């Protein structure tokens, strides 16, 4: 459980934060914890008068003795109930769990050092953890985004948006395809996701079924950034991600691309969604060369059976040329938000998760590493992959023990 510091804490805080010019109304107004207590005090022109009184009142000692113990957050694995197994991978697995001073619940990625290191995957596990971090403000909830970062002397955690109910690669051999209203759902929430990674600056790459989780509801948000890139640094010329899901400039030896590839992997998926496989498959061939030539040199082959409003967004997510495609052309993913595909919907009940989704969820039911060692020169590549997301940390706190803790502080110091 939380124990905030006694409040003679506050002139040390006091002194720390306006040494880093973080005593100002921009700076502790937009922070949540900074909002409510500020809120909570002006109930009992804004920017000087009332904000300096504001500072000389207690209620700022109390934001100064949360921040404190922000700071000196230091996660460990004894800080989490780890429960059972949902989900797995190459480096490791994800554990649903409960955060034990909060009793938020969240998912545990917990990959391997060991397994890592064998498969010389370093600079993988870092990435995700830097991708993570750019996409994990604003909280949107169309990706599953991350709270916290953390290690031990043998694993890596990331402490993420938990997700009960399943990928659209598991739901797809269950449910079966998907109608065009059902997968218009779908493609809503998936494209509001993607606008928000394009906005800072990251090309997703491997967006298919398998990356869609849902939750016990049937809202979905795109999972698993381990694959994802920076394009602003460096354009990624690379091939990355699932083949039948890669666009044109992505499969090309040599050709730059940016977030263009991920509108051409939407249109894979949606069609996917629709019809069971790649639009680029043709006969369930397991041969990839043929897969790869069929999306280079031949046009997208759609069935008749498709509405004319669906067949316009394929052709437009699914165009060779970059300078063809939708969400390309220069407003960026408000191009496919206006496709005659989504003439019925409000883009902001998409937001607010008002649309019924198709498929809420049913329930589930119920070595390698042996010979390498773990070296201080391992250990030194995970230096500063501990991270804590001010916002995600505040708005745990402000949802769950906020209350509670400020009236028994209250009384400790009455
Ligand atoms: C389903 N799920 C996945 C799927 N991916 C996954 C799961 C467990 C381990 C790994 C893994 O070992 N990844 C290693 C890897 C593989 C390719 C590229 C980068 C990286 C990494 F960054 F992890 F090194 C991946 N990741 N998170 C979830 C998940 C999130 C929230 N709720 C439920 C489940």
């Amino acid at each position: 459980k939380i124990l905030l510091p006694e409040p003679s804490i506050r002139s040390v805080m006091q002194k720390y934060l306006e040494d880093r010019g973080e005593v100002t109304f921009e700076k502790i107004f937009s922070q949540k914890l900074g909002y409510l207590l500020f809120r909570d005090f002006c109930l009992n022109n804004l920017r000087g008068d009332v904000f300096q009184k504001f500072i000389e009142s207690d209620k700022f000692t109390r934001f100064c003795q949360w921040k404190n113990v922000e700071l000196n957050i230091h996660l460990t694995m004894n800080d989490f109930s780890v429960h059972r197994i949902i989900g797995r991978g190459g480096f490791g697995e994800v554990y649903g769990c409960r955060k034990a001073d909060t009793g938020k619940m969240y998912a545990m990625k917990c990959l391997d050092k060991k397994r890592i290191k064998m498969k010389q995957g370093e600079t993988l596990a870092l990435n995700e953890r830097i991708m993570l971090s750019l996409v994990s403000t604003g909280d949107c909830p169309f990706i599953v985004c991350m709270s916290y970062a953390f290690h031990t002397p043998d694993k890596l955690s990331f402490i993420l948006d938990l997700m009960n109910g399943g990928d659209l690669h598991y739901h797809l051999s269950q449910h079966g395809v998907f109608s065009e209203a059902d997968m218009r759902f779908y493609a809503a929430e998936i494209i509001l996701g993607l606008e928000h990674m394009h906005n800072r600056f990251v090309v997703y790459r491997d967006l298919k079924p398998a990356n869609i989780l849902l939750d016990e509801h049937g809202h979905v948000r795109i999972s698993d950034l381990g694959l994802a890139c920076d394009f602003s640094k460096k354009k990624p010329h690379a091939s990355v991600g699932t083949h039948g899901y890669m666009a044109p400039e992505v499969l090309q030896k040599g050709v730059a691309y940016d977030s263009s590839a991920d509108w051409f992997s939407l249109g894979c998926m949606l069609f996917k969604l629709l019809r069971g496989h790649s639009p680029f498959r043709q006969h369930k061939t397991k041969d990839k060369h043929e897969i790869d030539r069929m999306t280079l040199t031949m046009a997208v082959e759609l069935p008749d059976s498709f509405s004319p409003e669906l067949r316009s967004l394929l052709e437009g997510l699914l165009q060779r040329d970059v300078n063809r495609r939708l969400g390309c052309l220069g407003r960026g993913a408000q191009e496919v938000k206006e496709s005659p595909f989504f003439r019925s919907l409000d883009w902001q009940m998409v937001f607010l998760q008002k649309y019924p989704p198709p498929l809420i969820p049913p329930r589930g039911e119920v070595e390698d590493t042996k010979g390498i060692k773990l070296l201080d020169s391992d250990q030194e590549l995970y230096r500063n992959f501990p991270l804590t997301i001010s916002e995600r940390w505040q708005q745990e706190v402000a949802e769950t023990v906020f209350d509670t803790i400020n009236a028994e502080t209250d009384r400790l110091e009455a």
